Parts: structure tokens; C-alpha cells; sequence
């Protein structure tokens, strides 16, 4: 099955994000389809694409290898550091960015807690 | 041309980050690349994966549609959202959370102070 995310963003949204499929390990969707909005004048949605994530801790047996999330988070934290080194600078870039950047200082504490438990990639608490 | 991200994680990443080609719009650069640590029994990339962002603002001549930041961002709030609602919530995923939610509301702070002044897809501060 398929549901649209209700994003933060109401107004003015390039794009939808659907989430694919069912709840799985750790209790996560993992496909994501992110699509235009609209189409052109021809019926195309320019953007379609799917993102699906690691399924299943790492070490489990039959986990799938797949993206993670502080992957997106790097990424978005790289674009934002580039919009405020370049033209069009914003306070509001800024404070994304710290976010962004506390959001994976938080993933990556938790990685290293669970190394640090010998229980990374496990279905361990 | 390539370049690694420098990643807030530092240990058992699953994936490499990587930023293609040059700065473009806006100062950003528009490709990155997701692939696995991992390789296959033919020694390929398990996972290679290749995120595409709008290029020049939208209302602009030769802009091109693509993924926008704060789809990413959209993404990795449903999964923190799932991961607490599931068996192994955790502290830090709330935290982290939190902080994606915020970082997503200071976009679209910006979005929507860009449809006040009517700047929203224009190469103007
Ligand atoms: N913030 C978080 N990030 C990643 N996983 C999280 C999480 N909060 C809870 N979980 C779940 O907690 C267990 C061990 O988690 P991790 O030890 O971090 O496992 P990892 O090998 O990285 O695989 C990750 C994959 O495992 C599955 O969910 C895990 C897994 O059930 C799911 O498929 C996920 O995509
Ligand atoms: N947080 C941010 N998000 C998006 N853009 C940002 C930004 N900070 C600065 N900019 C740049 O500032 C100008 C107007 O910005 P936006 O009006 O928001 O334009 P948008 O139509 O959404 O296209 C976005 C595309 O425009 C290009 O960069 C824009 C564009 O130069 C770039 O290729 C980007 O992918």
C-alpha cells in the first residue's frame, strides 16, 4: 500500500513524499517515493523516485543492505552549509542547519552507546 | 569530480556520502551519491544511490525539477516517528526527532516568508 506523508510544508510543495509498503524490523517503513506535485502540459511528473532503507539490524540474518537515515540528514547538512557560504545566505538556513546537525550528533550517540553495548546491528534494546 | 563527506559519524558507518560534479545554483551542489561500505560476491556496491535536487530556482529560465531538502528531512522524520512507535524507541530518537522537526520549520519559515515578499523561486535574497 501507499499513504502521503503530511509534511511541515503546506504551501508552494515541488514535490510529495509517499510512504511504501508495510511496518517492518524496528517497526520502520523502508521505500519512500518522493514526486512532483504537478504535471506538465504532456501528463509527466518530472521527479519520481524511491529511497529504500537498510531492513533489518545489520548483523540480523536476511537484513537488507539499503540507505540510512543520517545519510539524507549528511546530505541535507552539506546543502546547507553550501547555501550559507553562498549568495543567498539565511538566518533561517542557519538554524536548519544546527538542527540538522544536533539531529545527527543524537543518531550518531546512539551508534556509538550501542557499540559501546556490543548490541550495533542486533535487536537489542 | 567526487568528494567524500566529513560525516558526524565517525565508526560502523554503513554507507560512504559523496558530493558530485560542482557548486551550481545558489552556491550548492545537486548530486550526491549514498553507497554501501559493503561490497557483493562480484565486488559491487550493495547499495549506490544517487539523490538529484532541484537545480536553479524554480521560476528561473533552465531551471531543472528535483528533490528538495526538505523532502530528505520529511523522510527521516516518518522513520524516527515509526522507530519510537516501535520496539526499540530511544531516547536519543526522540531528541533527534525533535531537532528534524525543528530544522524542517525553519525551512519552512523561510518558504513562507519567500511567498510573502514574492521572491519564492527567484534568484533574489
Ligand atoms: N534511529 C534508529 N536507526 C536505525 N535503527 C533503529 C533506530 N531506532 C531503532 N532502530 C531499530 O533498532 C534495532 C537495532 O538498531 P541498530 O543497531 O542501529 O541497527 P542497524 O544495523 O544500523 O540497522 C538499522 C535497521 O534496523 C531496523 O531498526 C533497528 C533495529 O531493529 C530498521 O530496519 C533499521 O533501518
Ligand atoms: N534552504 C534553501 N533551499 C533552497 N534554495 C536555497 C536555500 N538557501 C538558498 N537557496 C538559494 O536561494 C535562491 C532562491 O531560493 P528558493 O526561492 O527557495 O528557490 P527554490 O525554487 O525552492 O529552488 C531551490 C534551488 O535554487 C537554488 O538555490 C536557491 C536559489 O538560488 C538551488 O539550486 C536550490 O536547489
Amino acid at each position: 500500500s501507499m499513504k502521503e506523508l503530511s509534511t511541515i510544508q503546506k504551501r508552494e510543495k515541488l514535490n510529495t513524499v509517499e510512504r511504501i509498503g508495510s511496518e517492518g524490523p524496528g517497526g520502520a517503513y523502508h521505500e519512500y517515493v518522493i514526486k512532483s506535485n504537478s504535471m506538465d502540459s504532456q501528463g509527466n511528473y518530472d521527479v519520481y523516485e524511491t529511497i529504500k532503507f537498510q531492513k533489518g539490524a545489520r548483523k540480523e540474518e536476511k537484513s537488507q543492505h539499503g540507505v540510512i537515515d543520517s545519510d539524507l540528514l549528511e546530505i541535507v547538512r552539506d546543502r546547507l552549509k553550501s547555501f550559507q557560504a553562498g549568495p543567498f545566505s539565511s538566518r533561517e538556513n542557519a538554524c536548519a542547519l544546527t538542527h540538522v546537525e544536533e539531529a545527527l550528533m543524537w543518531m550518531n550517540r546512539r551508534v556509538e552507546d550501542r557499540i559501546e553495548r556490543n548490541v550495533l546491528g542486533t535487536n537489542t534494546k
